[PDB]
């Protein structure tokens, strides 16, 4: 149940990036401007999809919105501070589709698919999305 | 990699519906007005995080919009008509959370994680959630 949540920033807009640690498996959005309502929002969404027990963040943003306190709550999920590559090789995967795509979002999700479907280096062993899948499964 | 896609209607909003089937696992999300472009992304994102080979739909709008079309063939999704009590038992459950959350979409995605981690009649044996985790570890 472990993840660690950052975001990140392309076109002006803001891209939040759930990753599953053991797996690498990604999930990410583009959400109006780094607001406490739409990472609760993503948090909600992603602990109904798979088992969330502890979610780590590197700074002070999440620790201030009222809403994600509520949704970590709710959903019971343990905000846990300090996090002990991810964001550049995904843009260099944006950066190959962005022109296959009239919004950035499509061109994020086009990114994720590829980054949680991949095998390491082209060839043999598991996606993320079977690591984490064969994870959970265990 | 068998899902079902409808969508359904509250407080004059749409809710895009997707069902794994061997599982009862679903997925859902408030769209802006049944768009092509919007069900498109869903389809994408869904099929980004899960084995996504066939949809089937249960009526036409979806084999008339051109981004549905090539978000089916970019990730590889057979779309398939035909459809061979969902809709209605996500909204008792949305309606017993609908005033912990100021947002519809917050209480589909509340009434989501219920369906997808709640064990059926309460105690024993496994959730959707668990259950397509299972079928594709499998
Ligand atoms: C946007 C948004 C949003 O996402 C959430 C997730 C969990 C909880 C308890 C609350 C919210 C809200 C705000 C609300 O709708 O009450
Ligand atoms: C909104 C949206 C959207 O979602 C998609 C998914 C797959 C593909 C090929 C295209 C799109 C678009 C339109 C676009 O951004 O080109």
């Amino acid at each position: 149940g472990i993840w660690q949540l950052d975001c990140t920033h392309l076109e002006g807009k803001v891209i939040l990036v759930a990753v599953h640690v053991a797996s690498g498996y990604i999930e990410a959005e583009v959400i109006p401007a780094e607001t406490g309502q739409e990472t609760a929002y993503f948090l909600l969404k992603l602990a109904g999809r798979w088992p969330v027990k502890t979610v780590h963040t590197d700074n002070g943003s999440n620790f201030t919105s009222t809403t994600v306190k509520a949704a970590c709550e709710w959903a019971g999920i343990k905000q846990e501070f300090g996090i002990p590559s991810m964001n550049k090789e995904l843009k260099k995967i944006i950066g190959q589709v962005r022109d296959q795509a009239e919004h950035l979002k499509t061109a994020v999700q086009m990114a994720v698919f590829i980054h949680n479907k991949k095998r390491k280096g082209g060839i043999g062993g598991y996606s993320a999305g079977e690591r984490i899948v064969d994870i959970i499964a265990t």
